[PDB]
């Protein structure tokens, strides 16, 4: 098909992970009210409005410029100043 | 394999459906603190806890004693006063 979406601030999407269990991750330049790595499922997105719902939100006021899906789980994202793994099975 | 998982409160599991794309609900008794129809999936349950993280939770203060999954999103539940049915991609 072909669907728009983005996130509830607009702002440049500077990186971006498909994963092979469907799960779609975002990265997003800097705002302070809204994270940088947006985790969410497009099965359980309402084709109604075009701002996502996350599942997983990590990476407040944070400038996530690389992501990589290690595998079903977990997700190597990288910062201006940080290199992450997160988990989505963790909050931390 | 085998798993026993369970609500933050501990309470009778009145009905239980597994959906085809491995999305797990959960009918509980009456908390008022916690849902009586908790939405999970068991790829992203952390195994170092017997606690679940619902991705979606509904029907506070009620006891949900039976339900059905529908189709992929959809579920119908049945609280002890009123006939519900609960789509996961809207939060009504």
């Amino acid at each position: 098909y072909d669907i728009r979406v983005r996130a509830k601030k607009q702002r440049c999407i500077n990186s971006l992970g498909i994963n092979t269990n469907g799960l779609i991750a975002m990265g997003l330049d800097r705002n302070k009210h809204d994270s940088s790595l947006q985790i969410w499922d497009m099965n359980y997105h309402d084709d109604s409005h075009e701002t996502i719902n996350p599942m997983f939100s990590y990476c407040t006021n944070e400038s996530i410029v690389s992501l990589k899906f290690l595998n079903d789980t977990s997700v190597l994202a990288a910062s201006t100043k940080f290199l992450k793994e997160i988990d989505v099975r963790s909050p931390n």
